[PDB]
């Protein structure tokens, strides 16, 4: 019997859900034969990057294209015809990248005491409930509520719990920042089996196998300050419409500001971060401060900059170390 809070075990049941993994297999269209659960391999995924970054390449730039195509689909087996398009390229990307985290999830997993606490401790993380009655509860339930988009209007959101976590190691990785100018309390989803991963790992940076394309403003961790444009990144569903979000504190330093995308390789020197500003911003006389660092809990308003491709801002950091994960929600999306 394990001594830990409810709703910790059910966060534990939650991230370590083979059903779940098996589910997102079966809607990728992946063969669970030829290509199981526990035989993922980083190496063949990596080298299935490669041959998507040869794919997309050709597409950018046909008895080639087509031995490209087949050659990938050799790699990573499907079950269905396997069906240019640099979107769907990205979404194999994308689901090379959740293949990955399953990967690490069951890795966990299967490699005397109750497997909740067992499994717990795998996640290398101190994990304590947030009380509802408390001033953190009180923020982070206001964060949830006015910063979500006019535009975003699919689902609505309601905290269920709130968790206060620590990684481990992470608190000596941030030391450097820790004092640094401009940090602040943002936004981070993702699909909830990926969290297995960004636990026991913490946020990564893309590995440089993988298509640099979608990364608009290059291979880095992204954050937003509006609730909504990151829980679209768990990609709930009306079937599960249960998530995770966290709330990192960003040392974003001195922002290298741009109003357009921009694949960054090396910041501007005396540069910490990019911010990508967007049209509408949480209002800054609202921005509170919580335990020093800056929250922009604010309502979403015009930031004047009408000459951008983005509707909200995001921030994105180059340097893992520069990210120091504080809370971590449970969501509740109730689809319109
Ligand atoms: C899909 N993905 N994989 C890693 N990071 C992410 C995204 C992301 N995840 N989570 C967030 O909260 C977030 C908040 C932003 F304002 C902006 C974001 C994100 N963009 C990231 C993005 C989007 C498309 C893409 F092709 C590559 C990167």
């Amino acid at each position: 019997k394990s001594k830990l809070p409810k709703p910790v075990q059910d966060l534990i049941k939650m991230i370590f859900d083979v059903e779940s993994m098996k589910k997102a297999m079966v809607e990728y269209e992946i063969d669970l034969q030829k290509m199981p659960l526990g035989k993922l391999s980083k190496r063949q995924i990596q080298a299935a990057y490669s041959i998507l970054s040869e794919v997309q390449q050709a597409v950018s730039q046909d008895s080639q294209i087509l031995d490209l195509s087949n050659r990938f689909y050799t790699l990573i087996p499907h079950d269905f015809k396997p069906p240019n398009n640099a979107d769907s390229v990205q979404a194999k990307v994308e689901m090379l990248d959740n293949l990955l985290d399953i990967e690490v999830a069951y890795s966990l997993l299967r490699g005397s005491k109750d497997p909740i606490d067992v499994n717990y401790e795998k996640l290398k993380t101190d994990i304590k409930v947030v009380d509802r009655d408390s001033e953190e509860a009180e923020i982070i339930r206001k964060y949830v509520k006015n910063t979500h988009a006019t535009t975003h209007n699919a689902y609505d959101l309601e905290v269920i719990d709130i968790f206060k976590i620590e990684r481990e190691g992470e608190c000596q990785r941030y030391k450097p920042f820790k004092q640094l100018h401009n940090r602040r309390l943002l936004w981070h989803g993702s699909r909830t089996t990926n969290f297995a991963g960004i636990l026991s790992q913490g946020l990564r940076i893309a590995p440089p196998e993988a298509p640099v394309t979608g990364y608009m403003f290059g291979k880095g961790i992204y954050f937003a300050d509006m609730v909504s444009k990151s829980a679209n990144y768990c990609h709930t569903s009306q079937g599960d419409p249960i998530g995770l979000i966290l709330l990192g504190e960003v040392a974003l330093g001195n922002m290298y500001e741009l109003k357009h995308a921009s694949h960054i390789s090396k910041l501007p020197k005396g540069k910490h971060s990019v911010k990508g500003l967007g049209k509408t911003t949480p209002d800054p006389s609202a921005n509170i401060s919580l335990d020093g660092v800056d929250v922009p809990l604010g309502t979403g308003i015009s930031s004047g900059v009408n000459d951008t491709s983005l509707l909200y801002n995001e921030y994105i950091v180059y340097d893992i170390a520069q990210v120091n994960l504080k809370y971590l929600l449970k969501l509740k999306f109730n689809f319109k």
